[PDB]
């Protein structure tokens, strides 16, 4: 007998907002599961749940890397109000 | 006997809004599952749930990488109000 | 007999907001699990849950790395108010 | 995996022979069985294998029991030979 | 894994022979069994294997028991030979 | 893993032979068993294997027991030979 009681009442402005510049590897809210709720299981073999192997931002082989850039970031944010009254 | 009680009452402005620039690898809200609720299972073999293997933002072989760019980011946000009254 | 009582009532502005510049490897809110709730399980073998192997920001082989850049970061944030009254 | 190896090579003159007088309750070679060889059985309920309840040779109610008998037992057995050579 | 190796090579003149007089309750070679060989059985309830309840040779109620008998037992046995050579 | 090796090579003239008079309660060679060989059994309840309850040779209620008997036992046994050579 397994009983699970999961509650997530409220979320306000969870993630990734009001950003001038976002880049790169940013996966979010990803759920990978096997036999999350299991009862009376004889066997389970050869399970592979590897998310990734190698993280390399710059991987160059016999390369000539010459980027020229002049980037100006001038984002403006005014009067942002977040309210979560709870009674 | 397995009993699950999952509640998600409210979400307001979850993700990825009011952004000047978004790029790259950003998958979201992805669910991959096998036998999430299982009862009286004899066996389960050779399960592969690998999400990915290799993350490489720049992967170059015998390359001449010469990008010239002049990018100006001038986004403006005014009077953003988020309200979640709860009584 | 397994009983689980998990509660997450409230979240306000969780992560990654009001940022001038975000880059790199930043995955978030990722859950990988195997047999999270298990009862009367005879055996489980050969489980692999490796998230990653190698983290290398700069990985170069026989490379000439000559980037020229003049980047100016001038983001402005005014009058940000976060309120979470609880009664 | 259940393996049963039952051998009964030889029987010679098993029972109830060369008898002058046999009477009464003598049942023989009676086998009563339920699920003699069973594998992976979830449940089994309300099994009744009672052979008998009450043994009463003389059961009399308000009876007048007056038997007169003159019985002579004069059986003769000569030169009975039992041979079971085993090589 | 259950392995049973039962051997009964030889029996010679097992029981109840060359008897002048046999009477009463004498059942023989009676086997009553439930789930003799069982593997991976969750439950088994309410099993009744009672052979008998009450043994009463003389059970009389308000009875007049007056038997007259003159019994002579004159059985003769000569030259009984039992041989079981084993080599 | 349960392994049973039972051997009963030889029996010669087991029981109840060459008897002048046999009476009463004499059951023989009776086997009553439940789950003789059992492996990985969760539960077993309410088992009743009572062979008998009460043994009363003379049970009389308000009885007049007046048996008259003149019994003569004159059985004769001559030259009984039992041989079990083992080499």
């Amino acid at each position: 007998m397994i009983q699970v009681y999961s509650r997530h009442p409220a979320e306000n402005g969870k993630s990734n907002f009001l950003n001038c510049y976002v880049s790169g590897f940013h996966p979010s809210d990803i759920e990978v599961d096997l036999l999350k709720n299991g009862e009376r299981i004889e066997k389970v073999e050869h399970s592979d749940l590897s998310f990734s192997k190698d993280w390399s931002f710059y991987l160059l082989y016999y390369t000539e890397f010459t980027p020229t850039e002049k980037d100006e970031y001038a984002c403006r944010v005014n009067h942002v109000t977040l309210s979560q009254p709870k009674i």
